[PDB]
């Protein structure tokens, strides 16, 4: 009804139950004017959106049809390693189902991709990706629930003979950049808003490209990060996402026009290659081109709904009971990535910790790129970055750590089992940026 705008496909839980076949299957669409032959579950890019409450049950078989060994990684969900297991491969014709319950007081974005070791960057940059949405109470204060609501997947392509472009020897470097900066599957789509208030769930599904995301002649009032929702709303006039991050913004349109949303110029860090000569320094790649992300069609006459007051309190945390330090580092040409001076060994265990504590982690970047530091299973609260406080309150999943920042996390030990840390930057992941951590 009404003026369309791409968005994938919902499947909502049913009488408290989410139960779902997906496969993972190579895919001919249509993308951006072209055919391209991707893999995707459920044979759509982005993968179907899955929409769930708390206590809700999900049972998602995943049956590989890939030509290659896969799993899934539920990210951002505080469920067991055991069912989020980051070591599990289904090889290719067979078949796993996941089984869990939502906790009671999650709420927010999340997201599932593969995370088999070795393979994620080539997986997810061929279109491996999916919205995970947990309901909450709070969708139905008036403030929220007369806001026009959607779901924005942000994910760049790179297409080369109608299908995933290969990675290169830079690729494994700097992670992989695709030319083809798309919304929800599509490039530069338009948004006609019905409502003067939109509520627009942001995912950074990328491999490596970051989104400094501003809406022209607008400022972004945050409501939620990657694991759930802030105290109050937050203004900024712009919102970094990094790989993997998550964010919830509600916009008010205060006039008629066409706006654009822009992911504005960002230097994360990259490097180039040089071998011509004219210049200054010219060995990094320096801040990415300003790219169109959407147009936004303000309705006639619009008159936005009032910012609610108050969101959803955070919980006082324990006092801690163990300080860790992982410092990141890079040996850039050989495109190896260290976690403490090792790289990942999955029969290696790093970190031994223990359920029903709280634990402070300083994160320290010793590299000269940007890295965005992600925690399975468990979810924390970011209190400062370079010695200065965060900004907001509320779970998060991913941290980002530019050059010489250190970040001290407040990391809740949950459930018991063995899981992993990692760069979000997955081709760093795939090279090394990985440790085990085992909670008992
Ligand atoms: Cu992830
Ligand atoms: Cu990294």
């Amino acid at each position: 009804q009404g003026p369309s705008f791409p968005e994938p496909k919902v499947v909502r839980s049913q009488g408290g139950l989410l139960s779902l076949k997906l496969s993972a299957t190579p895919t001919p669409l249509a993308i951006a004017g072209q055919r391209a032959t991707l893999l995707t579950y459920g044979g759509s890019f982005p993968g179907p959106t899955l929409r769930v409450r708390p206590r809700d049950t999900v049972r998602l078989t995943l049956e590989n049809r890939l030509p290659e060994p896969t799993n899934l990684h539920w990210h951002g969900l505080p469920i067991s390693p055991k069912v989020d297991d980051p070591f599990l491969e289904i090889p290719p014709g067979e078949s796993w189902t996941y089984e869990f319950t939502v906790p009671k007081e999650l709420a927010g974005t999340f997201w599932y991709h593969p995370h088999l070791h070795g393979r994620v960057a080539p997986q997810l940059f061929a279109g491996l990706l999916g919205a995970l949405v947990v309901e909450s109470s709070l969708d139905a204060i008036p403030e929220l629930r007369e806001a026009e609501e959607h779901l924005l997947v942000l994910k760049d392509l790179a297409l080369q003979g109608g299908r995933p472009a290969p990675h290169t020897p830079m690729d494994w470097m700097n992670g992989k950049e695709g030319d083809l900066v798309l919304v929800n599957g599509a490039l530069r789509p338009t948004l006609v808003a019905q409502k003067a208030t939109l509520r627009l769930r942001l995912l950074n599904a990328s491999n490596a490209r970051y989104y400094r995301l501003a809406l022209q002649d607008h400022p972004l009032y945050l409501i939620a990060a990657d694991g759930g929702f802030l105290e109050e709303p937050l203004e900024v006039s712009e919102l970094l996402l990094a790989p993997g991050e998550r964010a919830e913004v509600l916009v008010r349109l205060r006039k008629e026009g066409r706006f654009l949303l822009q992911a504005l110029p960002y230097d994360r860090g990259a490097m180039g290659m040089m071998d011509m000569g004219g210049m200054a320094h010219a060995m990094p790649q320096g801040p990415s081109r300003p790219e169109t992300l959407l147009y936004l069609i303000a309705p006639k006459n619009p008159k936005p709904l009032p910012l609610p007051k108050a969101l959803s309190p955070f919980p006082t945390l324990p006092a801690p009971v163990v300080t860790r330090r992982l410092v990141l580092t890079e040996d850039m040409m050989a495109a190896r990535f260290f976690i403490n001076g090792q790289v990942f060994d999955h029969r290696r265990v790093d970190l031994k910790g223990q359920a029903q504590t709280v634990e402070v982690w300083e994160v320290e970047n010793q590299g000269d790129m940007d890295h965005p530091f992600h925690l399975h299973v468990h979810p924390f609260q970011v209190l400062s970055v370079g010695g200065r406080p965060f900004p907001y309150r509320a779970w998060k999943d991913v941290v980002n750590l530019k050059a010489g920042e250190v970040a001290r996390l407040l990391v809740p030990l949950r459930e018991k089992g063995r899981t992993v840390f990692h760069c979000h930057i997955v081709e760093h992941e795939d090279r090394g940026m990985m440790g085990v951590l085992e909670v008992g």
